[PDB]
């Protein structure tokens, strides 16, 4: 789960997902955290 420090990171992730489609390089250029668990950190939580 693809857990953005933000709202605004998220937003940029999926923005990621246009060009730089597969998850990872999102993860590599937005700053968030592919994480093994179905929900997001208390600090990572859009």
């Amino acid at each position: 789960t693809t857990c953005c420090p933000s709202i605004v990171a998220r937003s940029n992730f999926n923005v990621c997902r246009l060009p730089g489609t597969p998850e990872a390089l999102c993860a590599t250029y937005t700053g968030c955290i592919i994480i093994p668990g179905a929900t997001c950190p208390g600090d990572y939580a859009n």
